[PDB]
């Protein structure tokens, strides 16, 4: 069951396709109906089975940073995921982008992606543009210049500065760790997302609601941990 490995396909679709006679990667490319992601996953099947050394992730991060700072030299670009958690290898790269003035993040997302296309860095686009609140998310594939380079999954997320701490936390992960933090937030009547940490409603000692839900200010990751009642954990401690 090698269908599993194709990107955009899990055990979920591995269990159909087979329903059909398909038992081959080739069988799927030629006869099966495919998602835009699945087509790309098939196109780079061999490459997407290989993790990259973290040095390559650094090169990917700097490539995105260089192209973004040409447009505004104050833009903050950070690679998250397993990279930020300090692993020796990474399966993909998520680059979060913001600006400290907090408003110069707009107008970058479109121009940046285009700039990376022209120089041949971005090779395949899963989703060219996703708009989630004030966050803009690119999902695609990249490849560093030169010979012997494999194709690497790359996400780029541009975020407002007021959401940066929560975004960094969310894209740094791990997925387990996020689930754990969301559960902790809930025990305090809060909710945690990639945008913000907020409370549900405000109630007094009589149980009467006296206000709407509150968006808790979180300038840094440490604020999130403080608000959840936890000692701060470095990214390297967040694998589980």
């Amino acid at each position: 069951e090698l269908f599993s490995n194709i990107w955009g396909a899990g055990t979920k679709t591995a269990q159909m396709w087979y329903q059909q006679g398909f038992r081959s990667l080739e069988d799927i490319r030629s006869q099966a109906s495919l998602t835009t992601q699945q087509a790309i996953g098939l196109k780079h099947y061999s490459d997407f089975l290989e993790r990259m050394p973290r040095e390559e992730a650094t090169e990917i991060e700097q490539t995105v940073q260089k192209a973004a700072q040409a447009f505004n030299s104050g833009l903050l670009c950070v690679a998250c995921g397993s990279y930020r958690r300090g692993k020796a290898t990474c399966g993909d790269v998520d680059v979060a982008i913001t600006h400290p003035d907090g408003r110069s993040h707009r107008g970058i997302f479109s121009r940046l992606l285009d700039s990376l296309r022209q120089e041949g860095f971005l090779t395949d686009d899963l989703v060219s543009q996703e708009e989630n609140g004030q966050q803009q998310k690119y999902l695609g594939v990249c490849r560093l210049p030169g010979p012997g380079r494999r194709h690497r999954r790359l996400d780029i997320i541009v975020v407002p500065y007021s959401e940066f701490a929560c975004a960094l936390l969310y894209f740094t992960g791990s997925a387990h760790f996020n689930r754990s933090m969301r559960a902790l937030a809930k025990t305090k009547g809060m909710s945690l997302s990639e945008h913000a940490l907020s409370t549900a409603v405000v109630r007094n000692t009589h149980g009467c609601k006296v206000g709407p839900g509150r968006v808790l200010p979180t300038p840094t990751e440490k604020d999130v941990f403080r608000l959840l009642g936890l000692p701060y954990r470095e990214p390297a401690e967040r694998d589980w």
